């Protein structure tokens, strides 16, 4: 049935991991696959109270019954993933998490995360494979097999990327970019999905975009403003305080083009308008809220199916009727 690829349209953290979360529990998915780069992502989700963050195992994970799958073109560090395995024991991932025996790993020697270091030798060939550590194989599996599989058999398999299209080594702020495509056509290479498999490619947005380390950002705004706004975020795994900036428009519509975007969806509307805190209906929010909001989707061309107006996973407006 209609599978979904979820990627960002910015320069990460737009909140992935949230959507993903919501649709796991609300579609009730079958198989939750991950892609993008590595660990260097933390995609974090509030559940009840608790704060969650994930660099390995998919945003998924709070769906019990679902499988949750790796991508081959995805680095895996045995450090971090044994360690989310146990950060998640709660919910029994070590039962229904696998990882493709094709899967490069990431050696203490390019941590020196280590993604960089760890494709460099990935497209050198020189890299090891998950198959190849004896601590890796009660979870290997063939990812590209299962989500064919069930594909077929009309099961919902959602998949979700990292970073952001800003990000992209293609078509990203180069230099300033990660070390491979990030677009949603890259994320079904990652998890070995044919492009007329995918039905649906939802990109992600935030009410504000955020930068990490140096790269041109030209919506930044001064990070004293930053602090007015209340709008300081702080790395989940660097602690780093990330830049923000204003919305951009024209990145927007043109990060959603290559993606081939059939919905959009826009997180931390509350940041953007107190007043459409905890909203769940569209109808009930502030008018400078719909106004934002109506703007995207005449600048970018693409109605927003879902709307975040808080940490929550209730705090969220689906509009997918």
């Amino acid at each position: 049935m209609p599978s979904v690829i979820v990627v960002g349209g910015q320069w990460g953290d737009e909140g992935k991991g949230s959507i993903v979360a919501y649709l796991s529990l609300h579609d009730e998915p079958e198989i939750i696959a991950r892609g993008g780069v590595g660990t260097n992502a933390g995609h974090s989700v509030v559940i009840n109270g608790k704060k969650y963050a994930v660099r390995q195992i998919p945003t998924g994970f709070m769906q019990t019954k679902a499988r949750l799958l790796i991508g081959a073109g995805v680095l895996v560090d045995p450090e971090v993933f044994f360690h989310e395995l146990e950060q998640l024991k709660d919910f029994n991932v070590k039962d229904r998490v696998g990882i493709d025996y094709r899967c490069a790993i990431i050696e203490e020697k390019h941590k020196q995360s280590g993604c960089g270091p760890a494709n460099a030798d990935r497209v050198m060939r020189k890299a090891k494979q998950a198959k190849d550590v004896k601590e890796l194989e009660p979870y290997l599996t063939d990812v590209a097999q299962e989500i064919n599989d069930a594909l077929d058999e009309g099961s919902l398999v959602l998949v979700e990327g990292t970073q952001g299209f800003g990000l992209s080594l293609y078509y990203g702020t180069y230099p300033y970019v990660t070390s491979k495509d990030v677009t949603a056509s890259s994320v079904a290479a990652d998890v070995g999905i044919g492009p007329t498999r995918v039905d649906e490619v939802i990109v992600v947005f935030k009410s504000f975009p955020t930068r990490v380390g140096a790269g041109p950002f030209p919506t930044e705004m001064p990070m004293e403003e930053a602090d007015r706004l209340g709008l300081v975020e702080y790395g989940t795994v660097t602690g780093r305080r990330r830049r923000v900036g204003w919305f951009d428009f024209e990145m927007a519509r043109y990060s959603a083009r290559i993606n081939g975007a059939t919905m959009l969806a826009v997180t931390m509307l509350d940041k953007y308008d107190k007043e459409a805190f905890g909203v769940t209906d569209y109808d009930k929010l502030p008018r400078k809220a719909k106004e934002f909001i109506e703007e995207i989707e005449e600048r970018v061309g693409v109605p927003v199916g879902l709307i975040k107006t808080g940490p929550e996973l209730e705090h969220i407006i689906d509009r997918r009727d």
